[PDB]
Formats: structure tokens, sequence, C-alpha cells
């Protein structure tokens, strides 16, 4: 009934926009749920950010006409789930993809805030994806590799509001939840811990 | 993570000793399905079995109830206002004389000095007040050098710590990866 605008409330907040200012897109399911349904203050903050870079990545995949990479598949998944072996294969799980014919087209995106670090971004992730391009072509498969650098955390699936209170919402449980480890650095509890050392 | 938490019930339920002052820290343990609260849970049951042991020893009654010592006091009809909030780690009022126990737990030399001498500050504040009420007191502090006790065998009170710790291991090592994720970016952002 009264607002007092503390961390109860700060989660409280944040649910509501989840529940009702993030767009109801099937893909985003998962983790709406897993968000709604923490209640430590340093959880919920995770599973928010979470929540947020999952719209990003969806938002990536349909501008980019691929395929989201909803279960974090692997690469060599993916092609061993269209009956493409490619044994030698080191780890890389794309935001997104999808194989049409011969063509493997691979998706990695991210936000950066800076140009120094867009650009540093672009380069790692252009790199990640490039150094499985011989390897897929001795299995017959031509790699169509994607990235998509973005310099803020716009999309579709929420408005520019929202998102922007989301956001700001998040931030304060990061400050409040800070505090909170502090404080509790300075408990007992915490030096029964550092004793537990005896291990 | 679940059968670490199944290994820390079962443990908690064959190897420990069945003393009733336990029951209640022990329903609290196992409770728990978060990994933060059934590492400070499993700490406060060790920290439960050092305490009793310390006040068994220290003819002392074991604060099983965190009463305060005004509380203590109340219910020997004795009234002392304006005492401080103090919840000791055991009591015993003889005669006008209140024993006051404060037990604790410390793995080095350095942190066991500094703690002796909080507690035995930590009990000494309120001397005076105490004096003034006609009652003495007898301040007792005991420290441990580490969580043995009578309620365990020692190869389960290892392993429970064993597990306590890979608990508080893997809590580290998730931090490790908010730490170094995209969603750190973010955060930081
Ligand atoms: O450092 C210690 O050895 C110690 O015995 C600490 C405690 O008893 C407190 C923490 C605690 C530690 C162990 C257990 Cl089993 C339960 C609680 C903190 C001080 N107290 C804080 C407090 C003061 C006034 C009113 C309520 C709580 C009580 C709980
Ligand atoms: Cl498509
Ligand atoms: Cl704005
Ligand atoms: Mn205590
Ligand atoms: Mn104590
Ligand atoms: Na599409
Ligand atoms: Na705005």
């Amino acid at each position: 009934k009264h607002h007092h605008h503390h961390h109860d409330e700060i989660i409280s907040e944040l649910r509501e926009l989840c529940l009702n200012y993030i767009e109801q897109d099937e893909r985003l399911s998962r983790q709406k749920l897993n968000f709604l349904g923490q209640r430590e203050p340093r959880m919920v903050l995770i599973e928010g950010l979470k929540l947020l870079s999952r719209c990003i990545e969806i938002d990536s995949a349909d501008k980019s006409g691929c395929t989201h990479n909803h279960d974090d598949k692997s690469v060599e998944t993916i092609l061993v789930e269209s009956g493409i072996v490619c044994p030698g294969l080191p780890l890389i799980i794309p935001d997104g993809y999808k194989l049409i014919d011969n063509s493997l087209i691979l998706l990695e995106c991210f936000v950066r805030s800076t140009p120094a670090s867009f650009e540093k971004k672009f380069i790692e992730d252009t790199n990640k994806l490039a150094c499985i391009r011989e390897d897929l072509a001795v299995a017959g498969v031509t790699l169509v590799p994607i990235v998509d650098g973005r310099c803020d955390y716009d999309n579709s699936f929420m408005p520019e509001w929202a998102n922007f209170k989301f956001r700001d919402l998040l931030f304060k449980l990061l400050e409040y939840s800070n505090q909170d480890e502090k404080v509790f650095e300075e408990s007992e509890y915490f030096r029964l811990c550092e004793s537990l050392k005896t291990t």
C-alpha cells in the first residue's frame, strides 16, 4: 500500500516490468520465469541481466535472419543435428544460426559503450568465427559469419522507457547488494567461513 | 549441488548425536535449499555444537533460545533497565553472581587473539550496570581453534566441513562468471 522504495520494492517493480512490459515472445518464457522465481537480491540482479541480454540476442537473431540459439547448442551439435559431421571442432556457442543448403550462417552479437571496446570486441568475435571456416569447408559447409555489434541496449521486446527503467532498477539493486555483501563481510558468519579454511 | 545438499542432510540426520538442544538448529539446517543459506545454517549448526560443549564444560545453561541478558535476569526476578542488547552463548545465575559465557572458533593465532579480546570487551561493558543492580558478572570467554565437538565423529565433522567448503567454492566460482561474462559488462553499464 505505501511505497517506501527499498530493496523488496525494487525487486517487486522489476517483476512488474518483466511481466507487463516485456513482449510475450515465447522464446523469452523460460528466462522470464527464471527471473520471476528469484528471491535473493544478487540472484534477481543476475537473472535480470540475463533476461535483458536474452532480449538483445533474440532481437539480433530476428534482424539478422537467423534462428536464435535458444538452448546454447554448440556448432558441432548444430551440425550433428542435421546429419553433418565435423569432428575436429573447437567449442563455439553462437547467438544465432541458420543452415541453408550447404551454407551455415553463424551470428555473434554484443553491446559495447565505447568505440575502443566496440572495435576490440568486434575483432575478437570475428576471429572467433573465422578460425573454423576451414574445418567447415572440409565437411562441405560454407561458413557465413555475422558479427552484430551494438552501441546500446535497445531491442524490439521492450519499450525504450521500460528498458531504461529496468536498467535503472537493476543498478539500484546492484548498489543494495554490494552494501549487503559489505555488511555480511563484517559479520561473524563471514569469520566462521574464513575459519572453515580448516580444509 | 543437490548431491552435496543431500549428503549434508544425511550427515546431519545420521552422524550428529541427538542431543535435544541441537534439534531446532538441525531443523533450521534441513529446511534450507538455497546454497548461501545452507552454508550459513551449516556453520551455525557447527557453532551450536561447540557452544553446547563449552556450556557443559563451564557449568552453564546453553542459550538455546537466544535470550538477552535483560531477559535472563527478569526470569530470575531481577530488574536491570538500560542494559545494552547482548545475547551470550551461555549463562547461569547462582546466588547474586551471573555467569555469562561467550564461545568462538578461530583458526589462526592472529584472529584468535583479536576475537578473544572482542568477546572479553563485549561482556565487560555491562559489569558496572549489573553491579548497580546488585549482580556480580562472572564473564567467561572460551576460544576454540577448530570445530571439534562431542556430538560428531571426527570423520563426519571433516566431511561436513568439506561439503560446506565445496558449496562455498562453487559460489565463488559462480561469482567469477558474473565477473567475466557479457552480463558483467551490462552490469558495469
Ligand atoms: O561472534 C560470536 O561468537 C557469536 O556468538 C555471535 C552471535 O551469537 C551472533 C551471530 C551467531 C553466531 C552463531 C550462531 Cl549459532 C548464531 C548466531 C552475532 C552477535 N549477536 C548479535 C545480536 C546482538 C543483539 C541482538 C541480536 C543479535 C548475536 C548473534
Ligand atoms: Cl529464419
Ligand atoms: Cl532515457
Ligand atoms: Mn552467540
Ligand atoms: Mn559465540
Ligand atoms: Na527469420
Ligand atoms: Na528513456
